[PDB]
């Protein structure tokens, strides 16, 4: 009990282009508790070069952080994103989008 579910939204910043290195913003939020992790994962390359806006749980009665990277989607790269909070027995490696 007390399962408050992760909810993403996971966009681009910038728009999309190969090479011209672009910017890849997994947001999550609604949840808590503060154990969740979020590793920005291509094909199969993990992107060790993640910056955050750190823990805002809003000091109200939520749970949440920013995780962004400046990510180059080179050919046929699809960045996807894994969400696993506490609540998820199975980490869902949800892929972004491609706005354009």
């Amino acid at each position: 009990m007390i399962q408050r579910t992760p909810k993403i939204q996971v966009y681009s910043r910038h728009p999309a282009e190969n090479g011209k290195s672009n910017f890849l913003n997994c947001y999550v939020s609604g949840f808590h508790p503060s154990d969740i992790e979020v590793d920005l994962l291509k094909n199969g390359e993990r992107i060790e070069k993640v910056e955050h806006s750190d823990l805002s749980f809003s000091k109200d009665w939520s749970f949440y952080l920013l995780y962004y990277t400046e990510f180059t989607p080179t050919e046929k790269d699809e960045y996807a994103c894994r969400v696993n909070h506490v609540t998820l027995s199975q980490p869902k490696i949800v892929k972004w989008d491609r706005d354009m």
